[PDB]
């Protein structure tokens, strides 16, 4: 087998792809595919080589290397997915960074190169900032080169600048985290007045706040995002950030529904209705900078989904704990946006387990990504480590080597097949059955102890996703205690599909098999009944009928 990488996370139209393999195998071939069709083949020779993809924008490809056997069988050696996109917003693959102290350039490069290998196309820099009310440490004319952050940890400006430049070299976007409305207790009371805060009562008595303990320097006080004094103040803060640090945009966070809260004047703050004017103010102030905003458990999503955001973002909490609740967020977000935006989910796996050091439960993580990706979602989960908590610097849980390598196939798969997964089409009811009893099918939402079939019409293709819950001991996506089961492999499983058109080609791809390379399947057809066999199902397989 081989490791197979490209130089960048994504490629603009017209840019050349440069590949690296760790070793060459003889009698081998490189196969370039678009949606399962071979568009180029060439001999596997040099360990470095280049390819200029087709010029078409927003297209995914797979590249697969195979050794050819004398008998005409082929053996997959490795695969890599490629994304040709002029901009990340269509197919976001969001990652994070969380440590910005005295980290060497070489260590920084390793972190970025790893994210690059997962094809991460933008990075949320979390808790880089000086203060929620003043994200730039120092002033534009006199920056602070080192600052202490909200947990009194050192942050080096040179680390921040370095990371941005490294991310840019891989074609990634860099988004700075801040709240929409946060103020820490060292704010300058000459600049943020009492009239701007949100209060827990109608008489401007007790400020609303996010309570923090050690090691945080302050609780987080809350301002009104519709307050134009706050909007102009934070706009200036943002401009100051962008003059010092070459961030591409602002990742806007929030605290979610604050309940019973008031403006200074005793009126209702109704914060979800404040976010739209806030977003438009931030955009107008820095018209060339990107925005994304977290709808914390969908709070604000309806109100903001039509605003100037690159894509939608949902942090998923109770009671949205079932697999079907993930898919409901994705469906709701498409509708809220009038089909203008795809979604990234922040959906923290193994959350209770992550209360102590340990490792992620591989099958939990993979099953959740299979569901998210199959339904055209994306998952913010990778940075220096994988997320177990909303506090991104928490690195309690490690990924096993197996999880790292499996997840690289899943990211390859959702990159290569992005045109099938989140580029139009209609969800449909499957008309497929087992033809040998080796598996038992359900549909969506999923049944425990069955393979779920999900259908989608995309162009002249009919897609079936098989998502395997045969061995599931829960339909809760979070796998909070790390108990979800590894699914047993199902092999050479016959399926009978009803299909009312003439079938030309059926092909299979799975991140669990052959690196997600497309496998054309033999089929027969008798009336509307189409019979074929899939090689392997473990977590997720995709069947495409053309
Ligand atoms: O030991 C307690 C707790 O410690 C970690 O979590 C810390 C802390 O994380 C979140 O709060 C910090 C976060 O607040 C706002 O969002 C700011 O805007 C951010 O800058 C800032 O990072 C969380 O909301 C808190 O409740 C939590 O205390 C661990 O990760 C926890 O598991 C652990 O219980
Ligand atoms: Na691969
Ligand atoms: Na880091
Ligand atoms: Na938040």
């Amino acid at each position: 087998k081989i490791t197979l990488k490209t130089d960048k996370a994504s490629y603009k139209p017209g840019e050349t792809v440069n590949f690296t393999a760790d070793k060459v195998f003889n009698s081998s071939l490189i196969r370039y595919t678009h949606l399962g069709k071979v568009i180029k083949e060439e001999t596997f020779s040099g360990t470095s080589w280049s390819w200029l993809p087709p010029s078409d924008d927003f297209q995914g490809y797979m590249v697969a290397i195979y050794q050819t056997n004398t008998d005409g069988t082929q053996t997959i050696l490795g695969t890599v997915g490629i994304d040709v996109s002029s901009d990340w917003a269509k197919f976001p693959r969001y990652g994070f960074l969380s440590e910005f102290g005295n980290i060497s350039e070489s260590d920084r490069a390793a972190v970025i190169d790893n994210l690059k290998d997962y094809h991460i196309n933008g990075i949320q820099f979390y808790d880089w900032q000086y203060r929620q009310h003043q994200p730039l440490a120092g002033t534009v004319s006199n920056p602070m080169p080192v600052w202490n952050d909200i947990i009194n940890r050192e942050v080096y400006g040179s680390t921040v600048s370095g990371y941005i430049a490294q991310a840019h070299s891989k074609n990634m976007k860099a988004m700075f985290y801040n709240l929409a409305y946060g103020v820490l207790n060292d704010y300058d009371p000459n600049l943020i007045k009492q009239q701007q805060f949100v209060y827990k009562d109608a008489n401007h008595n007790d400020k609303d706040k996010h309570e923090l303990g050690w090691p945080f320097i302050s609780n987080i006080y809350i301002t009104d995002p519709a307050n134009t004094a706050w909007q102009n103040y934070l706009a200036q803060k943002n401009d100051d950030v962008y003059k010092v640090y070459d961030f591409d945009g602002f990742h806007i966070d929030q605290l979610g529904d604050r309940g019973n809260v008031f403006r200074y004047d005793g009126t209702n703050a109704d914060l979800k209705n404040a976010f739209p004017s806030f977003i438009s103010a931030m955009k107008s102030a820095n018209t060339n900078k990107k925005l994304v905003m977290n709808a914390v458990n969908q709070y604000g999503q309806k109100e903001i989904a039509g605003k100037e955001l690159d894509f939608l973002y949902t942090e998923v909490w109770s009671p949205n704990e079932g697999f079907k609740d993930l898919t409901q967020v994705l469906t709701d977000n498409a509708a809220y946006s009038n089909n203008s935006k795809n979604t990234v989910l922040a959906a923290y796996m193994n959350y209770n387990k992550a209360n102590n050091q340990g490792m992620f439960n591989t099958p939990g993580v993979l099953l959740t990504d299979a569901v998210i990706f199959a339904f055209g979602g994306s998952h913010l989960e990778l940075g220096e480590h994988m997320l177990g908590k909303e506090y991104f610097p928490n690195k309690n849980l490690s990924m096993s080597a197996e999880l790292k390598s499996s997840l690289l196939e899943y990211y390859d798969f959702m990159t290569a097949y992005q045109n099938l997964l989140r580029d139009g089409g209609t969800y449909t009811n499957p008309t497929i059955a087992t033809g040998d009893g080796k598996l038992n099918l359900g549909s969506w939402p999923p049944t425990m102890g069955k393979v779920a079939a999900v259908g989608k019409q995309v162009g002249s293709r009919e897609i079936i996703h098989l998502l395997n819950f045969t061995n599931a001991n829960s339909l809760n996506w979070r796998d909070t205690d790390g108990t979800q089961n590894v699914p047993d492999l199902i092999k050479q499983a016959m399926l009978n599909l009803n299909h009312s058109g003439k079938v030309t080609k059926i092909w299979y791809a799975s991140p669990d098999y052959n690196g997600g390379a497309a496998v054309e399947l033999s089929f027969s057809q008798n009336g509307e009944k189409v019979n074929f066999k899939v090689p392997v199902l473990q977590y997720w397989a995709m069947i495409v009928v053309e």
